[PDB]
């Protein structure tokens, strides 16, 4: 696995910023946010070439070990072999993810945790920088 | 406890940059670095006024759960209610903690691990930014 951080205590409205290097031959990377590995309010999974998907952002929740209903975006502002920054915040209704080119999407908040306490990165994304606001 | 990060994979010569908020009423804060919570190549513990120490940095190791022998500095460049930045690196001989204004603290490398994989903050220190170089 990649970087795992806990005790984040990220409250509604606070910004979590992650900057990393996307591998030149990247097939996929993951940012998981929530309470723990079984309880994710956001599974954020850009798929360059994985699970039969191409240049597709896949998002989901995981609640008590169970994947929720998957959602995808049409836009894919990531390139292999470049640096990517992602900024995440949430309120009780939605997570809001802002992407490098100013792209911003919302994913329903299905878990309604009081805070994001857990983040894990995986796959072809080398984290260089994590910041809190 | 404060932020805990694992799978850091920080190798010799690589630089861990941490910026945090020292609480206004700070009595003590901690940065722990090593393999896991029981194997610390550096316990970095500025004590403003705790355990009978005043404005003293206490450093130690922990090896398979057992604390080593404490090393202490006279020089104390931390202030309560402020922002502190440190840059940490290690080699075969020492861990080095550097502050921007040029303070440099060295602690013997007692564990000789291949990497720092674990970092944890505790006490009156709120981490706001972590970077890898
Ligand atoms: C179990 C399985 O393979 N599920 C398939 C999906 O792949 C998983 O998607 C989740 C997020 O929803 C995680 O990314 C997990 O790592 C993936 O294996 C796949 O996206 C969909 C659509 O093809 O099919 C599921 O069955
Ligand atoms: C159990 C205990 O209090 N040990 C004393 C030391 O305090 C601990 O020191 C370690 C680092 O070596 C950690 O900072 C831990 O949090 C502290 O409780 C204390 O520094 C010395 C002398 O002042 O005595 C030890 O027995």
């Amino acid at each position: 696995c990649g970087l795992v951080a806990s005790n984040l205590n990220l409250k509604p409205g606070e910004c979590l910023r992650v900057r990393g290097e996307v591998a030149p031959d990247a097939k996929s990377f993951v940012l998981n946010l929530g309470k723990d590995s079984n309880n994710l309010c956001l599974h954020f999974n850009p798929r360059f070439n994985a699970h039969g998907d191409a240049n597709t952002i896949v998002c989901n929740s995981k609640d008590g070990g169970a994947w929720g209903t998957e959602q995808r975006e049409a836009v894919f502002p990531f390139q292999p072999g470049s640096v990517a920054e992602v900024c995440i915040t949430f309120d009780q209704a939605n997570l809001t993810v802002k992407l490098p080119d100013g792209y911003e999407f919302k994913f329903p908040n299905r878990l309604n945790l009081e805070a994001i306490n857990y983040m894990a990165a995986d796959g072809d994304f080398k984290i260089k920088c994590v910041a809190f606001d």
